């Protein structure tokens, strides 16, 4: 409908501030990605509150659905929200009562996406896998995208693999809102995700993160 | 070892109660277990016409009908000849809650399904009692082990009139009849279910499902 | 008028938890206006039960609640014709139960047709391992939703080792007769107790006390 | 001698963000810890007029203000002079979700409250963004120990215009600052909370709460 100004190779700048279980932190991010291939990588550095007393994994989905491969037949709300950009709000509900909220305001200047991220988490039990740092990774997921109360909404059944091979369940709901008027809303669709910490130092003060995401219509034609 | 044929017949009897309304539904169909495809003709034998949306029942009418790749353990085909059973909760966003069970056995080239379905707390003016549902959207079941039992969780959504959606969370626990059947690792199962045809009051329904198991990105 | 100060209670429950079928008969007595009732239960089929008896006990009638004059008593007003209820029980470890009761009256006896189904209880959870001790006293929040009287409760089972096991209850209550006036928002305090039982819980004596009120500061 | 005096003052500063809207609210109040009664005058310092229902904030503006009987351990009065902190989640039935924190300290006759409040996913057409709330109904908080921490769960409801209700589930975790403060057994805390008065835009609000601990039936 208009030129997004999104290049096949983009830079990513990010600042997160937040508080989990009373512990304040600031984390900076610098990365690169390929929006049309749905792939991105980022180097993160804890600037305040290091070392973190909680599992770094709970934060990683808060570190942009622009980085998702959208096929021609599915409306791409995220790429169409640029150059102006968009924002999202998210709740994360963990099976043991831990609850997080998160926000990201996403803008673009030239070849770089800028991200102002906030993350707040409460009610994580002392001996749960989050405060005990017993998480290994997020398992691959599928986000369900649909218009709810006039707003594009993504719901996800997520699972963290734990040490000892158990899983730890988290339900995610994200609301996505374009900054500019006139962005077409998509029909129901699915977005496959996989996210991975490629490397980190001992205290997770420095972390290299990667995501791959692909939009599709599900069976039978996916 | 499983004795599962490339073409199988399916016999089904469901009895249940939703909102205090009792019903009995018989099913006769055929499927291709290794293609993850199946079809069934359903007939309401008691309780017709149903005062609620037929769609709430349809996932209760067998993960044997899922295409499993070699690298993922197929718990369901490995549960035969002896068979398996499942229990399910369906939690809808307006407080409607269903439970369902199915005991699955096999005799020759026919699967037998003893199905029970109970639903409570559906609001009088919600999309279920008002029959405003159109279809289940395609879904992806998350398969994992919890307390020694294979468990599938799904973020499901019913398409409604006007292209609204009505959310339902599914949890299924699957248990082989035979002791010591090997549990699979974490995996995904893509699903799509469709009422191909029905009469006006949904006393007669033709149902279809396609399901494929996979490892998610980046492999799938 | 229809309901007497001393009433008798007849009950038949049929159900299935974890794939295990059972039938339980009940005979008891209660004082509706005092909100008190007692019942002797007997497992007729499926004994000994392989799960915690405690999960069943709220399924074994809000007629047995003391309602003050300033709150509409939907339940006593539903007789002689009677009423029905549907319930979901959502336990914190994924166990989910649904239950129904059709309540009728003839003479001085209430009759209860009860159904109870439970799924997805973990093998090593407190229910399948029978590690529950009692329900803690609760308060049911009563309100109207989509024309129907609804009760929500944050409940808790005390377990061996003194931990608690959380359950959320939603009940929908429906009078048989049309035109029964719905109450305003109110609270109902409950306490439920197994007074006695044999080793396998094939025979159980159950007791409940319930009192309706307006909450602080008027309670 | 006692850290808790019959008549105490309350100073409070809340900062927060609901649906992207930043705000700062100051409070000055007085209360009677032993009678479980308190009142506070609140003033929106930044972000007025608030675009959301003020009612969602009100339980975030101290369980020291609760009448505890002799037979129930009073964790909150035992937490002073050093103080305590709480974290809370508020889960509304339409997907709006809030988290809040309060760090409570004491100097002389005054409690000091550092409060943070964050809310997301409230729909534009819902009662919160539409400002259609009237009051919280009277509630009963269920207090119990989980993983060594005092925890309170509440089935809450806002009364709406037209006399419908809007449900919210609250979980609070309470933690004394000092080591070795004895945890109480299971108990109930009754609450009622009321906006006594406000100006048109809720830039100025006078708030009141009454709370009483008890053991439930038959004890109460
Ligand atoms: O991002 S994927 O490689 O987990
Ligand atoms: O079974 S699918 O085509 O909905
Ligand atoms: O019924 S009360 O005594 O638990
Ligand atoms: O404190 S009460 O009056 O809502």
């Amino acid at each position: 409908h208009h030129m997004s100004a999104i290049k096949p190779d983009m830079k990513i700048n990010l600042r997160m501030e937040g508080n989990v279980n009373g512990h304040h932190f600031v984390i900076d991010g610098d990365g690169t990605g390929k929006p049309f291939e749905g792939k991105q990588s980022m180097d993160l550095e804890v600037k305040e509150g290091g070392p973190l007393p909680f599992a770094f994994d709970i934060l990683t989905t808060a570190f942009n659905r622009v980085f998702a491969e959208y096929p021609d037949h599915i409306q791409d709300y995220f790429k169409q929200s640029f150059p102006k950009g968009y924002s999202w709000e998210r709740s994360l509900t963990f099976e043991d009562g831990g609850i997080c909220i998160a926000r990201n305001d996403i803008t673009m200047e030239g070849d770089t996406f800028y991200n102002k991220v906030r993350f707040h988490g409460v009610n994580f039990p002392a001996n749960g896998p989050v405060m005990q740092k017993k998480t290994l990774k997020w398992e691959p997921s599928t986000e369900k995208m649909y218009v709810r109360d006039g707003v594009l909404t993504g719901d996800i059944t997520m699972a963290l693999l734990l040490e000892g091979n158990a899983h730890y369940r988290c339900d995610s709901r994200t609301t996505y809102k374009a900054k500019e008027k006139g962005v077409k809303l998509p029909g129901y669709h699915l977005v496959d995700h996989c996210i991975e910490i490629l490397s980190h130092d001992k205290d997770y003060n420095k972390v290299k993160l990667y995501e791959h995401a692909v939009a599709h219509s599900g069976l039978p034609d996916n």
